[PDB]
């Protein structure tokens, strides 16, 4: 007999979401490792409980039916680890403030879990219904965190829930509006896609929902980010919810690897063929890099950094063929054993914030004022592919598509270069201790 003995129960019904553990469209066949084989399919975050007095006239589209059997129901009360057939649900409502506050209020132990298939979450900030269907299995506006073979280990150290989560697979995040113009990350295997510590939303780590989410993903394999339409289409969707169309946390995002295939494309957005700047630019199979540091609030009062490091990365840039094909920096400098390497630093400051000595100080002052940036420290790169032309190709690309890339961020910016040895391939480079400014 399909004993239906479950419904909405007492719970902290959030402002934006209704706390109602509903087992809908499921034969709840229940027949200290106490197992009651069940079907919790149908848990729905219909949500919209705050707007328009629950918005009863228009219930939110984000709803889940048959969201995972979870039949095994491993373990019982005592580290309440559960081996399940349901991965997770997706709060398609704003995953910055409302969903974060709901999660923080609900969490207010060290339980673990082991899901199956990595539901295709579509938190946008019936797609969430697709996420629920994928939990049953577990162009744009297609933000998807779907580890096909979910190796999620929800550490969930609630002891102020200093939670954690280590996975062996990765998502595919086409992050877009509410032309293949978004990122296309395809990390997949554990080292190949070592997704780690995705969310905290707990007052213990930080004191949005006080995340302090050190998502220091440390992978060491291909994990190709095949396409990346823009860096900016990334600051807007992170500070604001999202303002694209068809067209107190401190997010410390660290990433170190010997090898991680990657594509970097500039940001030329209408709000602030393809983008003009750096046509066909690829930091191919370079070091993983692209480590960021962001914040939920728009116009970050603290500055935003974006670092990079690489020993001899074979980044085919502006590819015909790279104008510079390897960092090639064997430049020991200090008294101790040192090996200098390249870096591409970025330092963005909020909009409307607040010659050995002449040329240096003038552009230092110009660097203290930021509406965009760019920075390079190449010790001995000096490189160029055998197919390259400093006379022609560099002129045709890195001088035309250089500053006309919608330079503005929240067009007073700066630029530096520094080389201890240079080679202008094709011819008298003669370069030692040289720079370039703008």
């Amino acid at each position: 007999d399909t004993v239906v003995r479950v419904e909405h129960s007492p719970g902290d019904g959030e402002r934006g979401v209704a706390v109602e553990v509903r087992v809908q469209r499921l034969e709840y066949c229940d027949e200290a490792f106490l197992h009651k084989l069940l079907q919790l399919a149908g848990v729905r975050l219909h949500y919209e409980e705050l707007p328009a007095q629950e918005e009863p006239p228009e219930p939110p589209l984000q709803i889940g039916s048959c969201s995972g059997y979870m039949e095994l129901m491993v373990k019982l009360k005592q580290k309440l680890e559960v081996a399940g057939q349901l991965g997770s649900l997706h709060l398609l409502l704003t995953p910055r403030q409302l969903q974060q506050l709901q999660e923080l209020l609900s969490a207010v132990d060290s339980l673990l879990k082991m899901t199956l298939g990595g539901v295709t979450l579509t938190l946008l900030q019936l797609a969430t219904h697709f996420f629920t269907e994928f939990d049953a299995t577990k162009p744009c506006s297609h933000v998807r965190l779907t580890g096909t073979a979910v190796q999620l280990s929800w550490e969930l150290r609630t002891g102020r829930r200093t939670t954690s989560m280590e996975v062996h697979f990765g998502q595919l995040e086409v992050l877009e509006c509410l032309e293949y113009t978004e990122i296309l990350t395809f990390p997949g295997t554990r080292p190949c896609a070592h997704l780690r510590h995705t969310q905290i939303l707990r007052r213990v780590p930080k004191s949005a929902c006080h995340c302090h989410s050190e998502l220091a993903l440390d992978l060491a394999n291909f994990q190709a980010d095949v396409e990346l339409g823009a860096l900016d289409r990334l600051a807007a969707l992170l500070r604001l919810a999202t303002v694209p169309a068809e067209p107190e946390q401190q997010t410390v995002f660290r990433l170190s690897a010997p090898r991680a295939t990657l594509r970097l494309r500039f940001p030329i957005a209408d709000l602030r063929g393809q983008a003009v700047r750096a046509e066909q630019l690829r930091l191919e199979l370079s070091e993983p890099q692209f480590r960021s540091e962001l914040s939920s609030g728009p116009g970050p009062p603290v500055p935003t950094h974006l670092e990079l490091t690489c020993s001899d990365l074979h980044g085919i840039y502006e590819d015909p063929v790279p104008c510079l094909r390897v960092s090639k920096a064997l430049d020991p400098k200090s008294t101790g054993r040192k090996y200098f390497l390249p870096q591409v630093v970025v330092t963005v400051n909020p909009q409307s914030s607040s010659d050995p000595e002449e040329m240096r100080t003038f552009q230092s002052r110009t660097l203290a004022l930021s509406r965009c940036s760019l920075e390079v420290i190449l010790p001995s790169v000096h490189i160029f592919l055998p197919s390259k032309e400093v006379y022609e190709s560099i002129y045709n690309r890195i001088n035309n598509d250089l500053l006309m890339w919608e330079p503005a961020d929240l067009s007073t910016f700066s630029t530096l270069v520094t080389v201890l040895k240079g080679r202008i391939t094709a011819l008298v480079l003669d370069m030692e201790h040289g720079t370039l400014f703008s």
